[PDB]
């Protein structure tokens, strides 16, 4: 149960499979009289190099935030639109073009099968003519940096096909010594002009004969083909396009070609099994199972295919693996996959949820490698971000609003009412915090501390004294996105405790000055408490203005919930409770990345089976975008991608981290074992889940009960292990009163939250937890069994 597979081939980009080594990606049709593979390198964008500050900012900042303590919060709004904001706003990930080929004599085909297989990360088309069998295998070297098309026919010289191209963007194509190679023109946008182009060369190893034919290429009496695909651009970095595109087009293919295709294949797969082999959800299947996948998202919800839960789940860690490897790009609002020129807001990156959510799958499941990338943006926004904060802020440290793009902006984007938001640099920091707990790194630590420190300094130079509470804020802001331009938002409160608090922990490791560090606790013991309102819910902002109706997609001030560690059921049951009211106030849909963040919402809830209730209003056919009127509930394409809609991956990754967090929590301040396991989920197992102070977890269940866990200390120290039933094994002591001296996967105390005017705050329904302590050593793996 580790493919998808359909029996016809695909009509439209919501059916095609992608395929992808984190630099070059394609979109696999299947088509039998003529294939198409779409095209993308994850460097291709629109514009050149340049930036969105706007120095106006600095002097009317002051002015802009008398008026919003004076709530007159419109005016400030209009006074922000003229004067924080530029003509651009994120340029767009643009498409490669496709390539197709074509077989006119191939008329009659029968016996069709396509499919992607995610454990060897390979799609397959299979079909017959007449007698003869046709096979394409095709896949995107993760170790000879091409995308490679093997073509087999099952009796001698029966192969015939041509290969062509055709792209939207201004291209060339030309056919010369047996290569096709095309050259293609960056975009023009919002008045920016072009600064990029790509190149495409494409080679064939056959038995067959080679030939042109026109702008295409033609072979002729093949038993077996070989397409080996290259493309690279002149990409750099974000103010560096100097680089020779044709030349690097041509060494990844010179250097792909001295490899025989078998050992190609092998070398491949056993690349990508190193990453993908490490984890491993099974739960039970059912005849329903082995239906083409269509079918068994369309009928998820009655109950007879519990796997297919499972493969969703590995499909998202199949496409960050496919979308992220260290030394490339991010993965953007569509991972690498796109065929527009002007997609849905540019497929760039959007840091007000959703490229953070993209890389929660990251540690929990296996994949810290896949966080590089990341990493490396963020060294690139520490410097552009840092001449944002000063012509904009006349602040220290850095900053970044809640849109980015490959050219490395951090200005306001689009305009104030979702863009004015301080917070998205803070935020993407943090992932360097995580990354921390979740290997223990010490060394990674100290090389980022500036980074995430940067942020930290920022919020001491931007926060202001609220003229009647006296709390310290960030204005101007919003809660993403809705409600007015303000001050106090509960959001940029939890980001700001973050980035603040964490870089404190983070001080005592990397070294620091005492009077920075008594600057970070001054500062954190003036910000705001959070507040318990008159529907017994989590405050959004400031004053007690929460609507119990509003089903707005964003949950914005419950990122302390997930995937901060701001709202514990020990620490703070009070606030737990207004979390859930809150979470039951938004409801259960919206678009799929909202429901992705619900996941992970109920399962910090403790709350298993809402959390399988978020998992079924995902799993809903949309077939195409064409239909999305007819089928208003659809959040899944055949494809298996999310569907906001349209296409936006946030929510595949999401979903993974969610089912995550179902079976495993490390955040507050023990290591949680089947913290949220549905009722439906009565049987099954796990294999290779991170936990934060870096262990690796093994479990499995039978009756809705935790049977087994097996855990493996990556680096020693004290685990504390935290059960809804009763455990046994080799040198586990019972822990009552006192906490933990492992600092990794320990809780931090938050200011006792407000409560209003005649509410008498209700108290949370918990499961009785059972605690125990061992010291472990670094290498070693222990048993854990149940009573
Ligand atoms: O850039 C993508 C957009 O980002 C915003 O944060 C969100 O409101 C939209 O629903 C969408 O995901
Ligand atoms: C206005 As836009 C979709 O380029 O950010
Ligand atoms: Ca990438």
């Amino acid at each position: 149960d580790l493919k998808l597979w359909y029996s016809q081939p695909a009509q439209n980009w919501s059916e095609a499979l992608p395929i992808g080594n984190s630099r070059l990606g394609a979109m696999v049709y299947g088509g039998i009289e003529r294939e198409e593979l779409q095209l993308n390198e994850e460097t291709f964008w629109a514009g050149s190099p340049y930036n969105n500050n706007n120095p106006n900012a600095v002097h009317v900042l002051p002015v802009v935030r008398k008026l919003i303590f004076e709530g007159r919060n419109k005016e400030a709004q209009r006074l922000i639109d003229a004067n924080f904001l530029t003509q651009q706003h994120g340029m767009s990930y643009l498409t490669l073009g496709s390539l197709y080929l074509e077989f006119p004599e191939h008329q009659n085909g029968s016996g069709f099968y396509r499919d992607l297989n995610l454990e060897n990360a390979t799609t397959t088309t299979r079909y017959q003519v007449d007698d003869v069998t046709y096979t394409r295998t095709t896949f995107a070297s993760f170790t000879d940096n091409v995308i490679i098309m093997h073509i087999k026919a099952s009796k001698a010289n029966a192969l015939n096909f041509t290969i062509a191209y055709n792209c939207p963007l201004v291209h060339k194509v030309n056919v010369q010594n047996d290569q096709l190679t095309v050259t293609c023109q960056g975009k023009e946008q919002e008045g920016l002009k072009a600064a990029l182009r790509a190149e495409c060369q494409i080679q064939v190893k056959t038995n067959g004969t080679l030939r042109p034919a026109g702008n295409t290429l033609q072979i002729n009496e093949g038993t077996e083909a070989t397409l080996y695909i290259s493309a690279a651009t002149n990409y750099v970095n974000y103010q560096d396009v100097s680089a020779d595109e044709s030349h690097r087009t041509s060494e990844y293919l010179k250097r792909a070609m001295q490899i025989p295709y078998e050992k190609a294949l092998k070398n491949h797969i056993a690349y990508y099994k190193k990453q993908f082999d490490r984890v491993r959800l099974t739960l039970p299947a059912g005849k329903a199972s082995q239906l083409e996948t269509p079918k068994r998202i369309e009928n998820f919800g009655n109950g007879e295919d519990m796997a297919m839960a499972a493969l969703l789940f590995h499909y998202g860690r199949y496409l960050l693996i496919s979308s992220s490897q260290p030394g490339g790009q991010p993965a953007n609002l569509q991972g690498i996959w796109n065929n527009s020129t002007h997609a849905p807001w540019d497929s760039k990156y959007t840091i007000n949820i959703n490229t953070e959510m993209n890389y929660w799958p990251a540690e929990v499941t296996n994949l810290s490698e896949t966080h590089s990338p990341l990493f490396s943006m963020l060294k690139d926004l520490s410097v552009t971000g840092a001449e944002t904060a000063r012509t904009m802020y006349d602040c220290r440290g850095w900053v970044a609003h809640h849109n980015t793009d490959l050219w490395r902006i951090c200005g306001v984007v689009d305009f104030a009412a979702a863009g004015m938001w301080p917070s998205g640099g803070a935020w993407l920091a943090q992932h360097i915090w995580q990354h921390y707990l979740f290997t223990g790194n010490k060394e990674f630590l100290k090389e980022y501390y500036p980074i995430l420190k940067g942020t930290a300094q920022f919020y001491m130079d931007f926060l202001v004294e609220h003229p009647v509470y006296k709390w310290l804020v960030v204005s101007p802001s919003v809660s993403p996105e809705h409600g007015p331009i303000t001050a106090g938002c509960t959001m940029d409160n939890q980001i700001a405790f973050d980035a603040l608090h964490n870089t404190l922990l983070a001080s005592y490791i990397a070294g620091e000055a005492p009077s920075f560090q008594d600057s970070l606790k001054q500062t954190l013991e003036k910000l705001p408490p959070m507040q318990i309102g008159k529907h017994n819910q989590l405050q959004e902002w400031l004053e007690d203005i929460d609507n119990p109706k509003d089903e707005h997609r964003h949950i914005s001030h419950l990122y302390g919930l997930y995937p901060s560690n701001q709202i514990s059921p020990y620490s703070n049951p009070e606030l737990f409770q207004a979390a859930r009211n809150t979470l039951l106030q938004r409801g259960d849909k919206a678009t799929g990345w909202s429901i992705g963040w619900k996941v992970n919402f109920w399962a910090r809830m403790l709350d298993g089976n809402h959390a399988f209730q978020i998992i079924k209003n995902m799993i809903q056919l949309l077939p195409n975008d064409h239909l999305a009127k007819e089928y208003p509930n659809g959040r899944t394409y055949p494809n298996m991608l999310d569907a906001h809609p349209p296409f936006q991956i946030d929510g595949n990754f999401g979903y993974t981290a969610g089912v995550a967090e179902m079976l495993l929590q490390s955040h507050d301040g023990a290591v949680h074992l089947l913290p949220a396991l549905p009722d439906a989920w009565e049987e099954g197992s796990v294999k290779g889940l991170v936990a934060r102070g870096n262990f690796t977890v093994d479990m499995d269940w039978k009756n809705n009960v935790l049977n087994k866990a097996i855990i493996r200390s990556n680096i020693g120290s004290t685990l504390r292990i935290r059960s809804y039933v009763p455990l046994k094994g080799k040198g586990l002591k019972q822990v009552n009163g006192k906490e933990c001296s492992n600092r990794l996967f320990a809780t931090t105390p938050i200011k006792q939250p407000l409560v209003a005017k005649g509410v008498s705050a209700q108290s949370p329904k918990l499961q009785k937890v059972y605690e125990y302590d061992i010291e472990t050593k670094a290498g070693k793996t222990y048993i854990v069994n149940t009573i």
